[PDB]
């Protein structure tokens, strides 16, 4: 797409070691699955595009971008070594859109629901195994 925005955050890397846990399978298999079909999904499932969105401040903003479209691709393609490494990035994109919009907004609302969710489901987390 265009050079306006920045490369979208590594899916892949042969460097870098990789494993499979039962946590990263539930990560996928239940927390993945479940917020990626709810209802206010849609705005999180791929990179913001800020030249679409007219928003050329965004990546001067939000330098950690992260999206649940990277993050599904990085559990499908085995990319973690621990569940903690993705939960993290689930943070980081709840936090972004934080930062960048405001407390009344529809995107921080949507994000909030989702957020509740996914603190649901990683209460319910295995033990490592
Ligand atoms: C980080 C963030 O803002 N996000 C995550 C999803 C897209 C959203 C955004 O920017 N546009 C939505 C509205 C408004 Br103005």
């Amino acid at each position: 797409g265009s050079h306006m925005n920045p490369p979208p955050p590594e899916t892949s890397n042969p460097n870098k070691p990789k494993r499979q846990t039962n946590q990263l399978q539930y990560l996928l298999r239940v927390v993945l699955k479940t917020l990626w079909k709810h209802q206010f999904a849609w705005p999180f499932q791929q990179p913001v595009d800020a030249v679409k969105l007219n928003l050329p401040d965004y990546y001067k903003i939000i330098k950690t971008p992260m999206d649940m479209g990277t993050i599904k691709k990085r559990l499908e393609n085995n990319y973690y070594w621990n569940a903690q490494e993705c939960i993290q990035d689930f943070n980081t994109m709840f936090t972004n859109c934080y930062i960048y919009n405001k407390p009344g907004d529809d995107i921080v609302l949507m994000a909030e629901a989702l957020e509740k969710l996914f603190l649901q489901k990683i209460n319910e987390l295995p033990t490592e195994e």
